[PDB]
Order: C-alpha cells, then sequence, then structure tokens
C-alpha cells in the first residue's frame, strides 16, 4: 500500500539500530501516522499476499473475550501458539480486556458493549475508546498488548477509528493489524447503521527486524495494486454474532506472498 | 509555534462542524501528529503569551499523585477549580493513575517509578508507557483524562516521548499540554542522564470550540517568535523532588495574551 511502502522506506532510511530483548537487531523510528479512507477500498497490503483467514478468526476470538487458543486451534490458526501455556492459555490479553476488564471489587467492564451504546446513543462522544492496556494485568499476560488502545469517531454518518500501536513489527505484524482494525470498523459501522470513515494508524516504537531486510527489499521493489473491496454477506443480530463465512474480499490481486522468519 | 498554527489551520480547513457534550459547538478533525525537537527550544507557544507558572505547579502536583486542588488553589492555580467537589476532590484523575494504578489483586503500580527504572535499565524496551486510561475508574473521575497515555523512547542518548491526546481543545488546552510534557521529558532525561529528544503529539478528537474562532484567527495573524530556552537549576535526588524554583525560562518574547472562555 503506498502509505505502508513509504513507512518501510522511512524505517530503512532513518531507523536507528537497536537490540531487542531476544538479541535480534532492528531498525526503528518513533512516532508515525497513516490514514486509510476505507471508502477508497479495504486496506489489505497488495505488495505481498496476505491471508485474511487467520486475521478474521483472531478478531472474532477477541470479540468473544476468549484468551484460550482452543477456538483458534479448531480453525487451524496458529499465530498465538508460541505464547500459550500448556493449557492453551495466554492470560488476560486483548479479548479479556475488551470484554471483561477486571475491576478491584470483582466486577468486569465490557468495553465493546460500552462503545456500541456510545455509538448509538452519543455518537459525538469524545471518549469512545477501547483500551487493552490494563496496567494492573500486564504481568499476567503472555505478551503485553501491541495494538494497545483505539478510539472511534463519527462525522457526517461515517465511522472512523484510530489505533495507537505501541510496538510495531513493520514487515510481519503491521499488514495483519491494519486489516484486523479495518474489519472491525466495517463490522461496527454495519451494527450502528453508519458508513465507513477513516482508519488512522499511529505507531510508537515502529521497527523492521534485522532478519526481515531481504524480504523488505523485495517488497519495496514491487508496485502496489488497487485495493480490494470487503463484502459482508450477512448482517447478524449484534457485533458479537459474526462468523468467518460472513466476510468476502473481492478484487484482491496481490504479488506473491513473502515468507519471513 | 509553526506546528501549532499549522494544526489550527488544518482544523479550520478540514474540520467537521458538530456539538460538544454541553452543546457548545465545535469544529473537529480526527487523527493528527506533530513533532517538536526539544533541542530546538522549549515548545511554549509564542503567538499568545502563555504563563509557565501554572503548568509547572500542575506537573509537580501530578508527580506527587495528588488529586485535591488545595496545593493548586494555594498557589493561585485555578484551572481545576470548576471540576472539584465541595472538598476540593477530583477523584482518581491523572496523578493518582500515574502514581498508584490499583490492580485487581490489591497492589498499586507506580508507573512513573517504573518508567524511570525502564529508562535506566532497559531503554530499548518497547513498552515504556504511562497510562491514565484506567477504564475501571473513569466514572469516579471528575473528568476522564484528555492526555490519556504516553510512551517514552531512547535513541542516540536522547529521550523522546509521544502522547496520545484523545480529546483536544486546540486553542485553550493544547499550548498548556505541550509545555507540560516537554517539561516532563526534560525532568526524566535529567534523571536518567539522557539528552532531550523529540516530543511527539498525536490527537484523537482534535477540535476548535466555536467561541474560540475569532481568538484563533487573531492568533493565526501573528508570526511565531523564536522558541524560549528551559534552564533546570538543580538535579534533585529523584523525579518526585523537583521544586517550582528549579525551573527558569529564558528568551520568551511572546505576542500579547489572548483571553478566551473555557
Ligand atoms: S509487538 C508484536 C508481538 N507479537 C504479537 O502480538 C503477535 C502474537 C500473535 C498475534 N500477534 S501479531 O503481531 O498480530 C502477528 C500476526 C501474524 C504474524 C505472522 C506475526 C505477528
Ligand atoms: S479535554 C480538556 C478537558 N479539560 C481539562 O482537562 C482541563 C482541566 C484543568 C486542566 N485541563 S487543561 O485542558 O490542560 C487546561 C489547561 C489550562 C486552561 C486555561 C484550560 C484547560
Amino acid at each position: 500500500m503506498k502509505q505502508y511502502l513509504e513507512l518501510m522506506q522511512k524505517v530503512l532510511d532513518e531507523g536507528t539500530q537497536k537490540n531487542d530483548r531476544t538479541g535480534t537487531g532492528t531498525l526503528s523510528i518513533f512516532g508515525h501516522q497513516m490514514r486509510f479512507n476505507l471508502q477508497d477500498g479495504f486496506p489489505l497490503v497488495t505488495t505481498k499476499r496476505c491471508h485474511l483467514r487467520s486475521i478474521i478468526h483472531e478478531l472474532l476470538w477477541f470479540l468473544q473475550g476468549d484468551t484460550n487458543i482452543a477456538y483458534l486451534h479448531e480453525n487451524n490458526v496458529t499465530i498465538w501458539d508460541e505464547w500459550a501455556d500448556e493449557n492453551g492459555d495466554l492470560g488476560p490479553v486483548y479479548g479479556k480486556q475488551w470484554r471483561a476488564w477486571p475491576t478491584p471489587d470483582g466486577r468486569h467492564i465490557d468495553q465493546i458493549t460500552t462503545v456500541l451504546n456510545q455509538l448509538k446513543n452519543d455518537p459525538d462522544s469524545r471518549r469512545i475508546i477501547v483500551s487493552a492496556w490494563n496496567v494492573g494485568e500486564l504481568d499476567k499476560m503472555a505478551l503485553a498488548p501491541c495494538h494497545a488502545f483505539f478510539q472511534f469517531y463519527v462525522a457526517d454518518g461515517k465511522l472512523s477509528c484510530q489505533l495507537y500501536q505501541r510496538s510495531c513489527d513493520v514487515f510481519l505484524g503491521l499488514p495483519f493489524n491494519i486489516a484486523s482494525y479495518a474489519l472491525l470498523v466495517h463490522m461496527m459501522a454495519q451494527q450502528c447503521d453508519l458508513e465507513v470513515g477513516d482508519f488512522v494508524w499511529t505507531g510508537g516504537d515502529t521497527h523492521l527486524y534485522s532478519n526481515h531486510m531481504d524480504q523488505t527489499h523485495l517488497q519495496l521493489s514491487r508496485e502496489p495494486r488497487p485495493l480490494p473491496k470487503l463484502i459482508i454477506k450477512r448482517k447478524p443480530e449484534s457485533i458479537f454474532d459474526y462468523r468467518f463465512e460472513d466476510f468476502e474480499i473481492e478484487g484482491y490481486d496481490p504479488h506473491p506472498g513473502i515468507k519471513a522468519p
């Protein structure tokens, strides 16, 4: 995608060399922002084939508030496998915070249900937010949230969303995360009877891993193609009732996928 | 400042006309990002006179974990007065969250002490963050946080900081908030023996209130002056021991103050 390809190139040209906790190096920058007008097409990177299948199952798993990978396993999604414990648990990562943020008095807060009621009853609210950054539960998580907080906004019947991504693997994670949130916006817009607006992506520590440089050079020699179009084939009863077969991507014509370690 | 006037101009050229929570109309954009290299100068708006006095007191108060206006009111800082209850309490706003975020198991997390230790011992960490966005306590606060979350970053011996401001009053709030965080970056950097890098500002709902329009256009007819320079006179034993008198601004030569209703 043009903005994506400019970000890759910016890391290459201005990133500084760092070490990470794994001893693998990176090139990184701090602070970046991109905007995707979702009416221009679904923002799925076309300079490498990206499979939506795992993206879609993970989003639906998040919305059910499940943090055990059994559901992912039933549908052959393995992106979370290395962080799960012997029981398949991740601790209270994304899903748990989205649907049942734990309060000190034993109660839970459903942030998605709050956001839907804010979109439907108070769309101009300036606090239509979902945070996964539960400071009190970071030590229990298998991984601290990378797509840490997001905010919705309504203008002229269009639903926009901005994501603050505190840590971004530009090659591997970013195309996946852009798609995931673009999808959620389409689903929310549909449940609130709104049109789709912008997906604003803001990065904190934004990097390219050292072992992703050949792959990055390959990707930057390719030209982007027109974006595909998302089709939701069935409008369910609520935001918690989507199924994998409700989504279709049309006109997706990417270059061959690029594998990365 | 250049970045600040460019944002005002973007809100006027692109913003959507809507209404705030109390009706008071707004022009708003969604999503913005700007950067201030702190080595170029302390980012205190010059196109209207801004008083650093109150910004300093507020930050020293936040850093103590205080949420009662008494310290502010004694020092003639009245910006939080309208939100305070009859006992001067604001609820567990900013400072409480920063210094003692309450966990489910009964612990409290001191996010400022954590970030200081992560800057001294693991400066390349990708989670050197402070969040005031405590979902479980938002409705106990007098106001939900507007400068909601911030992250630090270290490169080439310089400390940078990015703030996510979910709701931004561009004319009244923003000049204050930029100066507040640039001061925090300076304090933290001093404490970790680092040099200052960039303050990165990101906005969510970024608006101009309709009754600030003539003031905004007035300000937009002026040229930004050279940035003032911040002199910290002492190196306290910790980030929690700074005093009002440790801070001096030099070379501040602003255009006239422009009053406006909150
Ligand atoms: S800061 C990145 C840390 N890793 C993650 O959070 C992983 C765990 C599985 C989901 N995410 S991801 O960054 O969205 C991702 C998705 C797909 C691949 C191939 C890698 C990483
Ligand atoms: S989203 C803005 C909501 N209002 C506030 O949080 C106020 C209360 C006092 C501090 N803040 S402020 O926006 O930083 C501010 C500071 C100074 C003035 C003159 C107005 C507002």
